[PDB]
């Protein structure tokens, strides 16, 4: 610990504890910048060498919120809630936390030691064909594109049964660790389990209430939805395969986890003969390069009269694909550094009208760093966790309309064809609205876990309980108890919150609506555009300057006039497609809902 980073003393007043976050603030972002650089120069491009930086800098890291962490214990954890500003015990209150820091080195080292292994095992699971092959499988790529692109329902059956056989089960003993050690971290931090813990976040004493009514607003949509898509499906396989009243069947919706279905738009979607927009063939014939390009995502945010990148960002952004033949990792990425002078975005542009609209949300987020870098760093973050994606989705559906693009000058005339828009709407809804129930479903089942109301021996069936329960699917073949498919997901061995996107979701269109509202805009909301519209800005910007200094709720009250979070206006937005499945569904008598929920497919007749 360098003495520059190590606290110092402070009396137990508010007097003392403001001197206490300014000091804090000044180490923080000269070990953040420190910490992110290496970082960032690992990410931009991978050696073993920068690897080392990045492992060295995790410690120092961690290290810094350490030596800071005890002291905000043991100075003010007898305190802190009363202090007279809210600000200030946001400061200390987070501070304050140490999460797995309040762990003894034997505990403390299992839990890291166990956490990293999890991810291993997950990250590095395998699958292997029923021969003595040369070569098994990898979720991706070999995986993820079987699952989405055949269609014959064994080897789709076996490609789904490996994995979550395989990347559950050697997960099963560790899970249960995590699970105790995790809880008992928080537990002297002040939570009564790490669920309670990640609910803090949204400062909601009522949170997990309110999604189930606003998930109750949605199911009408998603039931909507999920049968329409049951009788596409009833179609292609079979009869003895799908019940038009049943579940689904979890692995023949195109995507391993069935957490997002698009997979499957190429089979469902409606109207035929219409296209779907691509804008590429007028932005490569502009001559429009990666570089530009972000000239007109600041152009957009300029038009609000938003800020402008500032030099730096031009200087030090890796928009563009390296020269060098260097690995780097191409997924495109925005960083703040906490240094307040510059803020990075890595990009690896490739010029096409789905980047184009990538590009806008990720800038999104670099405006987001720029309005708050005012705050001590200790308030630098998203008003609440999903709150900072939603402040970046709801620039890219903007843009992402012909409306806008023919602002951009890249496209030629508006084309106002409904059959189009709801091809549009109707793809957008299999990505995220199939998402909810899902993004719902794991942290009502990890609150689960860590509430201890599922205990080891019903991981596995509260699991399918609440699959069915929300997401109406079913497991394609018997699971019992010796397998693990929670663990199957991402999320669940990284142990990262999904709560935060279904929280961003909403807030997305509940800005929306309430920027196109203060836009004057008027008409269908899927075709409100901001551009341009000096009120939204003005507003807008009023959410980015708070970042987590004030409370979410009072915040989005600030913008939308609401309180809370709400549905309706992510209804509004999806009202077409709503109404056009409603006929369809009620054309083919298609029930609602799935009863018969006690069903699920025989297997297939030679499997394998
Ligand atoms: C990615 O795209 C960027 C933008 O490209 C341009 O715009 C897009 C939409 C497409 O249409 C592109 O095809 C188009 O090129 C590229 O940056 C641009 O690169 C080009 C070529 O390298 C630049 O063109 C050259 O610019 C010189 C400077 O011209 C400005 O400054 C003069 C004073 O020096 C001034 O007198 C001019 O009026 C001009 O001012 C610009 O006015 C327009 C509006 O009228 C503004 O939009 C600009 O921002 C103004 N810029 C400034 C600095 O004020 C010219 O001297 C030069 O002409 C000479 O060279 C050409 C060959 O290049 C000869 O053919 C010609 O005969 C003459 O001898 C030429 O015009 C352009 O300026 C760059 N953009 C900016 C903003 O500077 C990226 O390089 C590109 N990257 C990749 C990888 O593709
Ligand atoms: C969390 O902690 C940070 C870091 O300690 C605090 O930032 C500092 O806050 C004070 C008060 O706002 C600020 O002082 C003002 O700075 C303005 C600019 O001052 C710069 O120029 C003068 C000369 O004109 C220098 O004497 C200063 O040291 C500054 O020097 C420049 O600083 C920038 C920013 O870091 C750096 O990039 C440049 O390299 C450097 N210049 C050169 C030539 O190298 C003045 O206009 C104003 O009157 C005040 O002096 C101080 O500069 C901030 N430092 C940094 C590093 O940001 C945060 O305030 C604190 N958080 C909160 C919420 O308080
Ligand atoms: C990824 O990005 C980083 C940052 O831009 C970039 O880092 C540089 O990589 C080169 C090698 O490709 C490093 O060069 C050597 O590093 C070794 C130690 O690992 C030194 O022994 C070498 O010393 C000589 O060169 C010095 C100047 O660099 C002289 O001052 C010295 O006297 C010796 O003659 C040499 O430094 C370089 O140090 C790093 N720098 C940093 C900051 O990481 C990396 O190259 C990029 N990846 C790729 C694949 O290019
Ligand atoms: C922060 O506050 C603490 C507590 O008020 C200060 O700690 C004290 O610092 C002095 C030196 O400034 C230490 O002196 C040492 O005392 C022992 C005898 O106990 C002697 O053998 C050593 O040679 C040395 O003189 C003292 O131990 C220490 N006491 C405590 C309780 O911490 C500290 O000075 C303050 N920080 C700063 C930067 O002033
Ligand atoms: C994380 O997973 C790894 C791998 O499963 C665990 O490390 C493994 O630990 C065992 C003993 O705890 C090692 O087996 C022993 O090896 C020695 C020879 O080194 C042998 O004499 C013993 O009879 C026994 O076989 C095993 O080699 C080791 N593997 C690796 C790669 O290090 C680790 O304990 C796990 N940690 C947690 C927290 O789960
Ligand atoms: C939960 O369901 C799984 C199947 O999905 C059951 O596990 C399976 O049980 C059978 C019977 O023991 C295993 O068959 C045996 O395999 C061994 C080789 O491993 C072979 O030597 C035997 O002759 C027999 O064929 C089958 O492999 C096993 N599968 C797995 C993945 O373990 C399990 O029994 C069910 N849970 C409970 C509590 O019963
Ligand atoms: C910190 O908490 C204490 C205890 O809840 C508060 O002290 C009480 O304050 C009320 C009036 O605000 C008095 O009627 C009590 O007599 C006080 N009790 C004691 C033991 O002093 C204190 O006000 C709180 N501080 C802040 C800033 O809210
Ligand atoms: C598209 O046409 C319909 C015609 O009924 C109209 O109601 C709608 O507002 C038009 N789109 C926009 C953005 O105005
Ligand atoms: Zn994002």
């Amino acid at each position: 610990l360098d003495p520059g980073l190590q606290p110092g003393n402070f009396s137990a007043d508010e007097a003392g504890a403001q001197l206490f976050a300014q000091s804090y603030n000044s180490s923080a972002e000269q070990v953040l910048f420190q910490s992110v650089a290496a970082s960032w120069a690992h990410d931009t491009n991978i050696t073993a060498e920068n690897a080392r930086r990045q492992e060295e800098a995790a410690l120092l890291s961690q290290e810094f919120a350490e030596a800071w962490g005890q002291k905000a214990k043991e100075l003010y954890e007898p305190i802190w809630q009363n202090f007279t500003d809210p600000q200030l015990r946001r400061i200390i209150g987070a501070v304050r936390t140490l999460g797995s820091a309040n762990l003894p080195l034997a505990k403390r080292q299992q839990y890291n030691a166990l956490l990293s292994n999890m991810s291993r095992i997950y990250s590095t699971a395998k699958v292997c064909l029923p021969n003595k092959t040369a070569t098994c499988w990898s979720l991706d790529p070999d995986l993820t594109n079987i699952l989405a692109s055949s269609r014959s329902y064994a080897m789709l059956l076996f490609a789904w049964e490996g994995w979550h056989n395989a990347a559950g089960i050697p997960l099963k003993p560790l899970y249960e660790d995590f699970t105790a050690l995790s809880n008992e971290a928080y537990k002297q931090d002040g939570f009564t389990d790490t669920g309670a813990y990640w609910r803090s976040w949204y400062n909601s004493p009522t949170f997990e209430d309110d999604l189930e009514h606003l998930y109750q607003q949605l199911e009408p949509l998603y039931l909507n939805l999920h049968a329409f898509v049951r009788r596409a499906l009833h179609r292609r396989y079979g009869d003895r395969y799908i019940n038009l009243r049943g579940p689904i069947p979890a692995h023949l919706l195109g995507d391993m986890w069935a957490q997002s279905w698009e997979n499957i738009y190429d089979m469902v979607v409606p109207f035929p003969d219409k296209p779907n927009l691509d804008v590429t063939s007028t932005m490569l014939q502009q001559g429009w390069n990666a570089t530009h390009m972000f000239r007109v995502a600041e152009e957009f945010f300029t038009s609000l009269e938003l800020s402008p990148m500032p030099p730096e960002f031009w200087e030090g952004s890796m928009l563009e694909k390296p020269a060098d033949g260097r690995e780097v990792v191409c997924h495109a990425s925005a960083w703040d550094f906490y240094n307040r002078k510059d803020f990075r975005i890595k990009q690896c542009t490739r010029v096409t009208m789905d980047q184009l609209s990538t590009v806008h949300h990720e800038m999104g987020h670099i405006q987001y760093y720029l309005q708050y870098k005012d705050l001590p760093v200790s308030l630098r973050r998203g008003a609440n966790p999903g709150f900072h994606e939603a402040i970046g989705d709801v620039l890219a559906l903007s843009v992402s309309t012909p409306e806008h693009l023919h602002k951009i000058g890249l496209l030629d005339r508006v084309t106002n064809d409904t059959e189009s828009d709801i091809n549009y709407l109707l793809k957008m809804a299999l990505e995220k609205i199939a998402f909810l129930p899902f993004g719902y479903l794991v942290d009502q089942w990890r609150w689960g876990v860590f509430s201890g109301r599922t205990p080891p021996s019903r991981y596995n069936f509260d699991w399918w309980y609440l699959r069915t329960k929300y997401q109406g699917i079913c497991p394609p073949v018997t699971r019992n108890e010796t397998h693990f498919d929670a663990g199957a997901k991402f999320h669940v061995p990284n142990v990262t919150p999904y709560i935060r996107y279904f929280v961003s979701f909403v807030l997305q269109f509940q800005f929306h609506e309430a920027l196109c509202k203060e836009a004057g805009y008027e008409g269908p909301l899927h075709q409100c555009d901001i551009y341009r519209s000096t009120k939204a800005g003005a507003k807008l910007r009023k959410v980015l300057q708070a970042g987590s200094s004030r409370p979410w709720q009072e915040v989005l009250k600030d913008m939308v006039g609401l309180d809370a979070l709400d549905a309706q206006p992510l209804l509004k937005y999806f009202q077409l497609v709503t109404q056009w499945l409603q006929e369809q569904n009620q054309q083919n008598g298609e029930v609602l809902g799935w009863p018969e929920y006690q069903w699920h497919p025989p297997l297939p007749d030679n499997y394998p």
